């Protein structure tokens, strides 16, 4: 590319970034104020661990809903081949919504924004897996140090989804090219805002990986303790992407066949 175009996708990035977007970050930051009180938090530490589990899933459903979406807006992604779209959306998705999840995350009170209000770490007691929590929170609390702009999240979290290094692509070289132009544009507007220090405290891959296979582990001591729970109110979309196998359910495909 050249400067007119490097612009050009910085620009559409954004654009496909807020397009879809499950809240405005005005939004969540006028939430700010609207804390779950401590007989809300001790209601949600009484629900049992298969509720909140479902409950958990569907939440995340739905923001993995949302990256299929801006996916799909993502320039070049949809030439990509039906199997790399499915390889990357796989691997990246929840990479994505934990990334996404520091706009609703509060780092002055420790909290997230969930069912309608924001809730500390102990919301989430009943799950029984509080090292993947904390884990998660402590990866919100450090993005939140970034100071993140919008602009920033679209471009970084376009180029956590259009990774070449994933494994299973088929077309790797056109993926390749298509990483570089979106790393010239993240590192282009870096450049003209004077931020390029946020390079050097990006969390590492390993990072994100490490975090998505604790999700994925902790599942399947859930599902061996609940079976049926998992089969009969998990979303399908959730057990393609996550449980094992949960991918004969191919929700993906449709989502990214239908317009
Ligand atoms: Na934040």
């Amino acid at each position: 590319a050249s400067l007119t175009e490097i612009e050009h996708l910085v620009q559409s990035v954004c654009k496909s970034y807020r397009e879809t977007c499950q809240l405005r970050l005005e939004d969540l930051l006028r939430q700010r104020s609207n804390i779950f009180s401590r007989e809300e938090v001790t209601g949600y530490q009484r629900k049992s661990m298969w509720e909140m589990w479902e409950r958990c899933a569907h939440h995340l459903t739905e923001a993995i809903q949302y990256v299929v979406e801006f996916a799909k807006r993502l320039s070049g992604f949809m030439e990509l081949c039906q199997n790399d779209q499915i390889v990357l959306l796989k691997a990246g998705a929840m990479e994505v919504v934990l990334v996404r999840m520091c706009r609703a995350y509060n780092a002055d009170n420790r909290t997230v924004f969930f069912e309608g209000k924001y809730g500390g770490m102990e919301l989430f007691r009943a799950l029984g897996c509080s090292e993947l929590i904390s884990s998660i929170f402590d990866f919100s609390h450090s993005l939140s140090a970034l100071h993140f702009s919008e602009d920033e999240i679209a471009l970084y979290t376009a180029l956590v989804l259009i990774n070449a290094h994933r494994p299973g692509l088929q077309e790797k070289r056109k993926v390749e090219q298509l990483q570089y132009n979106l790393e010239l544009a993240f590192h282009h507007h870096l450049c003209k805002t004077h931020r390029q220090s946020i390079l050097a405290k990006l969390p590492p891959k390993g990072k994100l990986r490490s975090l998505c296979s604790q999700h994925v582990e902790r599942l399947q001591i859930f599902q061996h303790l609940h079976p049926i729970v998992v089969q009969a109110a998990f979303p399908p979309l959730y057990k393609e992407l996550f449980s094992g196998g949960g991918e004969k359910h191919k929700i993906l495909h449709r989502l990214l066949q239908d317009s």
